[PDB]
Protein backbone atom coordinates (compact mmCIF):
# COMPACT_ATOMS: atom_id res chain seq x y z
CA UNK A 1 0.00 0.00 0.00
CA UNK A 2 2.49 2.26 1.04
CA UNK A 3 4.71 1.78 -2.32
CA UNK A 4 1.55 2.54 -3.97
CA UNK A 5 1.40 5.52 -2.39
CA UNK A 6 4.70 6.68 -2.68
CA UNK A 7 4.74 5.94 -6.25
CA UNK A 8 1.53 7.89 -6.78
CA UNK A 9 2.96 11.04 -4.68
CA UNK A 10 6.21 10.82 -6.48
CA UNK A 11 4.13 10.97 -10.48
CA UNK A 12 1.90 13.55 -9.32
CA UNK A 13 4.71 16.03 -7.68
CA UNK A 14 6.03 15.81 -11.45
CA UNK A 15 2.95 16.83 -13.43
CA UNK A 16 2.53 19.95 -10.48
CA UNK A 17 6.25 20.72 -11.56
CA UNK A 18 5.20 20.30 -15.23
CA UNK A 19 2.01 22.76 -14.64
CA UNK A 20 3.95 25.54 -13.03
CA UNK A 21 6.81 25.74 -15.45
CA UNK A 22 3.99 26.04 -17.98
CA UNK A 23 4.62 29.15 -19.87
CA UNK A 24 4.22 30.74 -23.38
CA UNK A 25 2.73 28.80 -25.94
CA UNK A 26 3.19 25.15 -23.86
CA UNK A 27 -0.03 26.72 -22.22
CA UNK A 28 -2.38 25.76 -25.09
CA UNK A 29 -1.26 21.85 -24.14
CA UNK A 30 -1.71 22.12 -20.38
CA UNK A 31 -5.28 20.96 -19.91
CA UNK A 32 -3.55 17.83 -21.12
CA UNK A 33 -2.11 17.60 -17.29
CA UNK A 34 -6.12 16.98 -16.35
CA UNK A 35 -8.48 14.20 -16.13
CA UNK A 36 -11.50 14.14 -18.65
CA UNK A 37 -13.84 15.80 -16.49
CA UNK A 38 -11.05 17.89 -14.37
CA UNK A 39 -12.05 21.51 -13.14
CA UNK A 40 -9.54 24.30 -12.79
CA UNK A 41 -10.03 27.96 -12.20
CA UNK A 42 -10.22 31.03 -10.16
CA UNK A 43 -11.62 30.78 -6.33
CA UNK A 44 -10.92 34.22 -5.43
CA UNK A 45 -13.03 36.68 -7.35
CA UNK A 46 -14.53 40.11 -7.43
CA UNK A 47 -18.11 38.53 -6.91
CA UNK A 48 -17.77 36.00 -4.71
CA UNK A 49 -18.02 32.90 -6.82
CA UNK A 50 -15.10 30.99 -8.09
CA UNK A 51 -14.87 31.52 -11.82
CA UNK A 52 -14.32 27.48 -12.95
CA UNK A 53 -13.98 25.79 -16.40
CA UNK A 54 -15.12 22.39 -16.10
CA UNK A 55 -13.70 19.66 -18.32
CA UNK A 56 -10.50 18.76 -19.91
CA UNK A 57 -12.09 20.20 -23.90
CA UNK A 58 -13.58 23.62 -21.73
CA UNK A 59 -9.83 23.62 -20.45
CA UNK A 60 -8.24 24.29 -23.49
CA UNK A 61 -10.40 26.57 -25.21
CA UNK A 62 -9.92 28.85 -22.34
CA UNK A 63 -6.37 28.54 -22.97
CA UNK A 64 -6.76 30.34 -26.30
CA UNK A 65 -8.21 32.63 -24.25
CA UNK A 66 -5.55 33.28 -21.79
CA UNK A 67 -2.84 33.51 -24.33
CA UNK A 68 -4.53 36.67 -25.13
CA UNK A 69 -4.84 38.29 -21.82
CA UNK A 70 -2.18 37.30 -20.59
CA UNK A 71 0.16 37.07 -22.88
CA UNK A 72 3.51 36.20 -21.07
CA UNK A 73 2.15 35.08 -17.75
CA UNK A 74 5.17 33.30 -15.26
CA UNK A 75 4.69 31.36 -12.12
CA UNK A 76 7.88 32.31 -9.90
CA UNK A 77 9.47 31.73 -6.43
CA UNK A 78 7.73 28.16 -6.79
CA UNK A 79 7.32 25.93 -3.99
CA UNK A 80 5.48 22.45 -4.25
CA UNK A 81 4.29 20.95 -0.75
CA UNK A 82 3.33 17.49 -0.43
CA UNK A 83 0.77 16.87 2.04
CA UNK A 84 -0.34 13.34 3.99
CA UNK A 85 -3.01 12.81 0.96
CA UNK A 86 -0.48 11.68 -1.89
CA UNK A 87 -3.05 12.96 -4.53
CA UNK A 88 -3.50 16.11 -3.25
CA UNK A 89 -0.39 19.11 -3.59
CA UNK A 90 -0.99 22.81 -2.29
CA UNK A 91 1.61 25.11 -4.28
CA UNK A 92 2.76 28.67 -3.22
CA UNK A 93 4.19 31.00 -5.31
CA UNK A 94 4.19 34.34 -7.55
CA UNK A 95 3.08 35.26 -11.05
CA UNK A 96 3.90 38.15 -13.32
CA UNK A 97 2.63 38.77 -16.76
CA UNK A 98 1.10 41.57 -18.70
CA UNK A 99 -2.71 42.19 -18.67
CA UNK A 100 -4.65 43.10 -21.69
CA UNK A 101 -8.62 42.97 -20.75
CA UNK A 102 -10.92 43.87 -23.25
CA UNK A 103 -11.82 48.04 -22.32
CA UNK A 104 -9.16 48.16 -19.90
CA UNK A 105 -5.97 49.99 -20.56
CA UNK A 106 -2.76 47.36 -20.99
CA UNK A 107 -1.28 46.92 -17.59
CA UNK A 108 1.50 45.20 -15.22
CA UNK A 109 0.18 42.33 -13.47
CA UNK A 110 2.15 40.39 -10.04
CA UNK A 111 0.82 38.93 -7.64
CA UNK A 112 1.04 36.03 -4.60
CA UNK A 113 -0.55 33.26 -5.14
CA UNK A 114 -1.59 29.99 -3.52
CA UNK A 115 -2.89 26.65 -5.79
CA UNK A 116 -4.37 23.61 -4.58
CA UNK A 117 -3.92 20.40 -7.40
CA UNK A 118 -5.82 17.21 -6.48
CA UNK A 119 -5.17 14.04 -8.40
CA UNK A 120 -6.97 10.70 -10.03
CA UNK A 121 -5.30 8.52 -11.72
CA UNK A 122 -2.02 10.47 -12.00
CA UNK A 123 -3.54 13.41 -13.91
CA UNK A 124 -5.31 16.68 -12.69
CA UNK A 125 -9.14 16.27 -11.39
CA UNK A 126 -9.27 19.85 -9.63
CA UNK A 127 -6.76 22.82 -9.64
CA UNK A 128 -7.92 25.89 -7.98
CA UNK A 129 -5.76 29.28 -7.80
CA UNK A 130 -6.26 31.69 -4.30
CA UNK A 131 -4.76 35.14 -4.97
CA UNK A 132 -5.60 38.95 -3.42
CA UNK A 133 -8.41 40.85 -5.95
CA UNK A 134 -7.25 43.84 -4.60
CA UNK A 135 -3.92 43.49 -6.96
CA UNK A 136 -5.99 42.50 -10.24
CA UNK A 137 -7.72 45.79 -9.78
CA UNK A 138 -4.66 47.84 -9.13
CA UNK A 139 -3.34 46.47 -12.41
CA UNK A 140 -6.43 47.10 -14.42
CA UNK A 141 -6.68 50.76 -13.12
CA UNK A 142 -9.25 50.02 -10.27
CA UNK A 143 -9.79 51.88 -7.71
CA UNK A 144 -9.31 49.81 -4.50
CA UNK A 145 -11.46 50.98 -1.20
CA UNK A 146 -9.29 51.66 1.87
CA UNK A 147 -10.75 50.32 5.41
CA UNK A 148 -10.46 53.41 7.51
CA UNK A 149 -7.50 52.47 10.11
CA UNK A 150 -8.20 55.22 12.70
CA UNK A 151 -9.95 53.83 15.22
CA UNK A 152 -7.44 50.11 14.79
CA UNK A 153 -4.27 49.42 17.05
CA UNK A 154 -1.50 50.99 15.17
CA UNK B 1 12.93 9.70 13.72
CA UNK B 2 13.57 13.15 14.40
CA UNK B 3 11.38 14.75 11.32
CA UNK B 4 8.68 12.64 12.42
CA UNK B 5 8.51 13.20 16.08
CA UNK B 6 8.74 16.91 15.28
CA UNK B 7 5.65 16.33 12.73
CA UNK B 8 3.51 14.55 15.04
CA UNK B 9 3.90 17.66 18.05
CA UNK B 10 3.43 19.87 15.12
CA UNK B 11 0.21 18.87 14.65
CA UNK B 12 -1.47 19.10 17.89
CA UNK B 13 -0.36 22.88 18.33
CA UNK B 14 -1.42 23.69 14.74
CA UNK B 15 -5.18 21.64 15.72
CA UNK B 16 -5.37 23.51 19.01
CA UNK B 17 -4.71 26.96 17.42
CA UNK B 18 -7.59 26.11 15.25
CA UNK B 19 -9.73 25.02 18.04
CA UNK B 20 -8.95 28.09 19.95
CA UNK B 21 -12.31 29.86 20.88
CA UNK B 22 -13.74 32.59 23.26
CA UNK B 23 -11.74 33.60 26.00
CA UNK B 24 -8.81 30.87 25.51
CA UNK B 25 -7.93 33.23 22.47
CA UNK B 26 -6.04 35.34 24.82
CA UNK B 27 -3.94 32.70 25.70
CA UNK B 28 -3.26 31.51 22.11
CA UNK B 29 0.03 33.41 22.19
CA UNK B 30 1.40 30.84 24.17
CA UNK B 31 1.35 28.55 21.14
CA UNK B 32 4.18 30.75 19.14
CA UNK B 33 7.56 31.22 19.96
CA UNK B 34 9.11 34.04 21.63
CA UNK B 35 9.79 35.78 18.17
CA UNK B 36 6.68 34.55 16.57
CA UNK B 37 4.82 36.16 13.81
CA UNK B 38 1.19 35.87 12.65
CA UNK B 39 -1.02 38.28 11.17
CA UNK B 40 -2.95 38.39 7.44
CA UNK B 41 -1.09 38.28 4.19
CA UNK B 42 -3.99 39.52 2.26
CA UNK B 43 -5.41 43.17 3.33
CA UNK B 44 -6.63 46.29 0.95
CA UNK B 45 -3.04 47.91 1.07
CA UNK B 46 -1.31 45.18 -0.84
CA UNK B 47 1.42 44.59 2.52
CA UNK B 48 0.97 42.14 5.19
CA UNK B 49 -0.05 43.19 8.88
CA UNK B 50 1.78 40.86 10.76
CA UNK B 51 1.88 41.14 14.74
CA UNK B 52 5.60 40.56 16.13
CA UNK B 53 6.54 38.83 18.81
CA UNK B 54 5.10 36.96 21.68
CA UNK B 55 3.57 39.73 23.79
CA UNK B 56 2.08 41.86 21.16
CA UNK B 57 0.12 38.67 20.01
CA UNK B 58 -1.13 38.83 23.17
CA UNK B 59 -2.31 41.99 23.16
CA UNK B 60 -3.28 41.62 20.10
CA UNK B 61 -6.06 39.02 20.94
CA UNK B 62 -7.26 41.55 23.45
CA UNK B 63 -8.66 43.86 20.59
CA UNK B 64 -9.52 40.52 18.23
CA UNK B 65 -12.20 39.36 20.88
CA UNK B 66 -13.72 42.86 20.79
CA UNK B 67 -13.74 43.11 17.42
CA UNK B 68 -14.83 39.43 16.30
CA UNK B 69 -16.27 38.87 19.87
CA UNK B 70 -17.80 35.11 18.63
CA UNK B 71 -15.50 34.29 15.64
CA UNK B 72 -15.61 30.34 14.70
CA UNK B 73 -13.56 28.59 12.04
CA UNK B 74 -15.05 25.32 10.99
CA UNK B 75 -14.35 23.22 7.79
CA UNK B 76 -10.80 22.56 8.79
CA UNK B 77 -8.49 20.56 6.96
CA UNK B 78 -5.50 20.44 8.32
CA UNK B 79 -1.64 19.53 5.63
CA UNK B 80 1.09 17.94 6.71
CA UNK B 81 3.86 18.87 4.39
CA UNK B 82 7.37 16.54 3.75
CA UNK B 83 8.90 19.89 5.71
CA UNK B 84 7.97 18.69 9.60
CA UNK B 85 8.15 21.99 10.34
CA UNK B 86 5.34 23.31 7.88
CA UNK B 87 1.70 22.86 7.89
CA UNK B 88 -1.23 24.60 5.57
CA UNK B 89 -4.59 24.79 6.76
CA UNK B 90 -7.69 25.01 4.60
CA UNK B 91 -11.27 26.37 6.29
CA UNK B 92 -13.81 28.78 6.49
CA UNK B 93 -14.67 31.23 9.68
CA UNK B 94 -17.60 33.05 10.68
CA UNK B 95 -18.57 35.53 13.20
CA UNK B 96 -19.82 39.50 13.73
CA UNK B 97 -17.59 42.07 12.88
CA UNK B 98 -17.28 45.06 14.89
CA UNK B 99 -14.80 47.43 13.41
CA UNK B 100 -14.29 50.88 14.81
CA UNK B 101 -16.48 53.60 12.51
CA UNK B 102 -18.27 50.58 10.83
CA UNK B 103 -21.90 49.27 11.36
CA UNK B 104 -22.34 46.02 12.71
CA UNK B 105 -22.19 42.87 10.82
CA UNK B 106 -21.75 39.40 9.96
CA UNK B 107 -18.34 38.46 8.31
CA UNK B 108 -17.98 34.82 6.63
CA UNK B 109 -15.24 33.70 4.53
CA UNK B 110 -12.53 31.14 3.13
CA UNK B 111 -9.10 30.88 4.34
CA UNK B 112 -5.86 29.71 3.95
CA UNK B 113 -3.60 29.26 7.11
CA UNK B 114 0.29 28.34 6.28
CA UNK B 115 2.16 27.78 9.71
CA UNK B 116 5.76 27.25 10.43
CA UNK B 117 7.22 25.94 13.49
CA UNK B 118 10.35 25.84 15.51
CA UNK B 119 11.45 23.78 18.48
CA UNK B 120 8.01 22.99 18.76
CA UNK B 121 5.73 26.52 18.65
CA UNK B 122 4.58 28.45 15.99
CA UNK B 123 7.42 30.50 14.06
CA UNK B 124 5.03 32.38 12.08
CA UNK B 125 1.33 32.24 11.31
CA UNK B 126 -0.10 33.44 8.24
CA UNK B 127 -3.77 34.06 6.93
CA UNK B 128 -5.15 33.75 3.42
CA UNK B 129 -8.30 35.19 1.99
CA UNK B 130 -10.13 37.25 -0.27
CA UNK B 131 -10.72 40.69 1.21
CA UNK B 132 -13.56 41.31 -1.13
CA UNK B 133 -15.60 39.32 1.13
CA UNK B 134 -14.94 41.28 4.34
CA UNK B 135 -15.20 44.74 2.34
CA UNK B 136 -19.06 43.68 1.73
CA UNK B 137 -19.10 42.52 5.82
CA UNK B 138 -18.43 46.44 6.57
CA UNK B 139 -20.30 47.60 4.06
CA UNK B 140 -17.92 49.11 2.09
CA UNK B 141 -18.79 48.77 -1.81
CA UNK B 142 -16.33 46.11 -3.96
CA UNK B 143 -15.53 47.32 -7.34
CA UNK B 144 -16.34 45.10 -10.59
CA UNK B 145 -14.73 44.05 -13.42
CA UNK B 146 -16.26 44.77 -16.36
CA UNK B 147 -17.33 41.86 -18.06
CA UNK B 148 -18.46 42.32 -21.13
CA UNK B 149 -15.43 41.60 -23.39
CA UNK B 150 -14.43 38.32 -21.29
CA UNK B 151 -15.94 35.33 -22.39
CA UNK B 152 -18.97 33.83 -20.52
O1 LIG C 1 -8.75 36.95 -14.24
C1 LIG C 1 -9.84 36.37 -14.21
C2 LIG C 1 -9.93 34.91 -14.46
C3 LIG C 1 -11.01 34.16 -14.03
C4 LIG C 1 -11.04 32.79 -14.20
C5 LIG C 1 -9.97 32.17 -14.82
CL1 LIG C 1 -10.01 30.45 -15.09
C6 LIG C 1 -8.89 32.89 -15.26
C7 LIG C 1 -8.88 34.27 -15.09
C8 LIG C 1 -11.08 37.15 -13.90
C9 LIG C 1 -12.21 37.16 -14.68
C10 LIG C 1 -12.57 36.35 -15.86
C11 LIG C 1 -13.86 35.85 -16.02
C12 LIG C 1 -14.23 35.15 -17.15
C13 LIG C 1 -13.29 34.91 -18.15
O2 LIG C 1 -13.65 34.15 -19.22
C14 LIG C 1 -12.00 35.39 -18.00
C15 LIG C 1 -11.64 36.09 -16.87
S1 LIG C 1 -13.43 38.24 -14.05
C16 LIG C 1 -12.41 38.68 -12.71
C17 LIG C 1 -12.73 39.53 -11.64
C18 LIG C 1 -11.83 39.71 -10.61
C19 LIG C 1 -10.61 39.05 -10.63
C20 LIG C 1 -10.30 38.19 -11.67
C21 LIG C 1 -11.18 38.01 -12.74
O1 LIG D 1 -9.08 42.52 9.76
C1 LIG D 1 -7.96 43.01 9.75
C2 LIG D 1 -6.85 42.35 10.49
C3 LIG D 1 -5.51 42.62 10.22
C4 LIG D 1 -4.51 41.94 10.88
C5 LIG D 1 -4.84 40.99 11.82
CL1 LIG D 1 -3.59 40.22 12.74
C6 LIG D 1 -6.16 40.71 12.10
C7 LIG D 1 -7.16 41.39 11.44
C8 LIG D 1 -7.71 44.25 8.96
C9 LIG D 1 -7.11 45.39 9.44
C10 LIG D 1 -6.49 45.67 10.77
C11 LIG D 1 -5.30 46.38 10.86
C12 LIG D 1 -4.71 46.63 12.09
C13 LIG D 1 -5.31 46.17 13.25
O2 LIG D 1 -4.72 46.40 14.45
C14 LIG D 1 -6.50 45.46 13.17
C15 LIG D 1 -7.09 45.23 11.94
S1 LIG D 1 -7.00 46.64 8.23
C16 LIG D 1 -7.77 45.61 7.04
C17 LIG D 1 -8.01 45.92 5.70
C18 LIG D 1 -8.60 44.97 4.88
C19 LIG D 1 -8.94 43.73 5.39
C20 LIG D 1 -8.72 43.44 6.72
C21 LIG D 1 -8.10 44.36 7.57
Amino acid sequence: ENRAQVAARQHNRKIVEQYMHTRGEARLKRHLLFTEDGVGGLWTTDSGQPIAIRGREKLGEHAVWSLQCFPDWVWTDIQIFETQDPNWFWVECRGEGAIVFPGYPRGQYRNHFLHSFRFENGLIKEQREFMNPCEQFRSLGIEVPEVRRDGLPS
